[PDB]
């Protein structure tokens, strides 16, 4: 009966996770991008469904993020993208021990090509590798480096 | 609800107040037993981010290393006391399941068996491995994962 609001940040490089073009109502299938920026179309909030896994909700939209097409074992380079719908193949958990994104089939979100420091734009996808440049923190709208709480 | 059983995980025995009152006293011991009943349930509290209470549901009592000490050795035994205060902060890692004290060391059975005998007590201590990891599970469902944080 309550969800926190804050920004994804990519750990090595400070950026943050954005919709692509930063609409408050962004298209479905609009790709998730690395962004500098900040502003309240880039903050996300977390809505839990089941224990860890939850829907990684765009605050201003409403719209979650999915694998594009939304299969439900995807292969690494799937782009993630937002979509309205819900359902168990964008279920994602945020792990804030670890600081990564891992979705329900066990791969992470990344950085398209894995860069510590990625172009603004650059595209996420969905990758099983781990290492420090798939590491996010999740931080306060008012305090890029405060940490805050996701699963409430 | 929000309570949960907190199972270690290499022997499927859980979290308890030695002796399973509804009501122990400060600084009862926490052991692992294998009995599941109303009385070994366990809420958690949060406080900051990841910090928060690890609290015995049915009396309010929450974990602490035993003398309240912010940075307490290895082997220091845990116990329930009603008191609050930040040397009780733990966080409850459901990723690498284990329990984090605010110093960094981690809830063990004391002795660090994957299958610690009932009645065994619990320590702080700071290793990582297979036998201090533990699962937060429904009370109604002993093997379905729980989320602690609400
Ligand atoms: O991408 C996440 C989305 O994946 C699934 O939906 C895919 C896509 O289907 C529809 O688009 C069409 C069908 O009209 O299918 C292809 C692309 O797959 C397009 O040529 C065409 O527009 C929907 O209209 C799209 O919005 C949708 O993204 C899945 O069904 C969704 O739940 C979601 O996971
Ligand atoms: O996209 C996330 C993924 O990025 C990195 O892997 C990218 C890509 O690297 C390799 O492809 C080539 C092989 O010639 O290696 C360079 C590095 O990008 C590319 O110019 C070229 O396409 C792998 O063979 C691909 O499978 C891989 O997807 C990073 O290494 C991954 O850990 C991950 O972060
Ligand atoms: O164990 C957790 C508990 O540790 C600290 O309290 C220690 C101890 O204090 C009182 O015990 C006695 C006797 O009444 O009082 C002195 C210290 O004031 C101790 O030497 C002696 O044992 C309490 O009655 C005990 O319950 C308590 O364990 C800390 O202060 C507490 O906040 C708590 O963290
Ligand atoms: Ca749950």
């Amino acid at each position: 009966g309550h969800m926190t609001t804050f920004l994804i940040k990519h750990k090595a490089s400070g950026k943050f996770l954005h919709p692509k073009g930063g609409s408050s109502n962004p298209a479905n299938d609009t790709n998730l991008v690395l962004h500098s920026d900040i502003h309240e179309r880039m903050y996300f909030q977390f809505d839990v469904v089941d224990e860890r896994w939850g829907y990684i909700k765009h605050a201003a939209s409403g719209k979650i993020v999915h694998p594009l097409g939304g299969k439900a074992d995807p292969p690494n380079e799937t782009k993630l993208v937002l979509h309205q719908d819900r359902h168990d193949r964008a279920l994602f958990a945020m792990d804030f021990f670890n600081d990564n994104i891992i979705h329900k089939a066990g791969k992470y979100i990344h950085p398209k090509g894995g860069s510590t420091n990625p172009p603004n734009e650059t595209l996420t996808v969905m990758h099983g590798d781990k290492h420090k440049a798939m590491e996010f923190i999740f931080v306060s709208p008012k305090d890029k480096d405060k940490r805050v709480l996701v699963y409430v």
